[PDB]
């Protein structure tokens, strides 16, 4: 066959525009199926006999729970060198980065505001936010990639009194994705919440929820640390039947082409040098992104993951 095999953890309207411009443009035929959640066990159990090639991730800790259990194989490409910075990359040849995207705050207009310089995740801890706070279930990884890299700035201890003090300004169990948050904001629910910067863009593309933007602003947080950050992201999987073609399809990705259309279309940032943000998200400014390097995120993803179950961050 001319095929490729593609699991994916991104969500299909976020990546059927790229793997349909790859099919078309190089002839090969993308075999994908999707999922939420044990797409990196399957790989695992599946052993010799999967058929995965490509493992698209929207999250450096799952890029590195499937480098760290051997599932992954090295790729010496020219073209991903050329086109993916050092920085989104790991050194070690197991992972790509093809875009990053912000964990933001997301607040009412017309009852918040923008944030103050300074403000940060911790201030949503504070008892001024009681009842304001809409955040998507705490064992979501965007969530605990955030609190991971809380971990590695502020420990364990505070970081489970942040979480803490964060569920205590719940205004609702959490529910519905990152989107579904700024819904909230827009129906007065509540005034902040927790998302990724993409989806503002999004939302002001689709007809049905640019309201839901509309009534929210962005807000990158500035404190000592910044914004927090991560990628999307792509393995090649070890024993990946159609490895040529698995090549073939990372490289497309990590093209001026396809870095475009993440661009455009996803509203992300783009890895590659050269290829500027949409109109909206470059409208939204520049920020402070965190500093922290995307491994020691990943190291603290089961630590946060810990205290997200310690603290029942889920029950209302
Ligand atoms: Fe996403």
């Amino acid at each position: 066959a001319n095929e490729v095999n593609v699991y994916s953890y991104r969500q299909p309207y976020l990546i059927e525009p790229m793997l349909k411009n790859f099919e078309k443009d190089t002839g090969i035929k993308v075999n994908i199926i999707f999922a939420d959640k044990g797409l990196v066990d399957r790989v695992k159990q599946e052993g010799e006999l999967s058929p995965a090639d490509v493992l698209l991730t929207v999250d450096i800790s799952r890029v590195m729970e499937i480098v760290n259990a051997d599932l992954a194989q090295k790729i010496d490409s020219k073209v991903l060198e050329k086109n993916i910075p050092a920085q989104f990359r790991d050194s070690n040849d197991q992972w790509f980065g093809l875009t990053t995207r912000a964990r933001v705050i997301y607040t009412s207009k017309d009852r918040v505001g923008k944030l103050p310089a300074g403000f940060d995740y911790l201030d949503l801890a504070k008892p001024e936010y009681k009842g304001k706070v809409c955040v998507r279930s705490g064992k979501n990884s965007y969530n605990v990639s955030l609190f991971a890299a809380m971990i590695e700035h502020y420990g364990i201890e505070k970081t489970k009194a942040f979480l803490e003090g964060l569920k205590a300004n719940l205004a609702r169990k959490p529910q519905g994705g990152d989107r579904d948050q700024v819904k909230a904001i827009k129906e007065g629910i509540c005034d902040y919440s927790i998302g990724n910067s993409y989806y503002y863009g999004k939302m002001l593309d689709d007809e049905k929820q640019k309201s839901w933007a509309e009534a929210a602003i962005i807000n990158f947080p500035s404190g000592e640390h910044g914004t927090h950050k991560n990628i999307s992201g792509v393995v090649i999987a070890k024993h990946s039947p159609n490895k040529a073609n698995a090549v073939k399809l990372i490289e497309y990705l990590s093209g001026e082409k396809a870095q475009g259309l993440y661009a455009e279309l996803n509203h992300e940032y783009p890895v590659k040098e050269g290829i500027e943000p949409s109109a909206i998200v470059k409208g939204w400014g520049t920020f402070k992104s965190d500093t922290i390097k995307l491994e020691d995120i990943a190291k603290n993803y089961e630590a946060a993951l810990k205290l997200v179950d310690e603290v029942k961050f889920d029950d209302f």
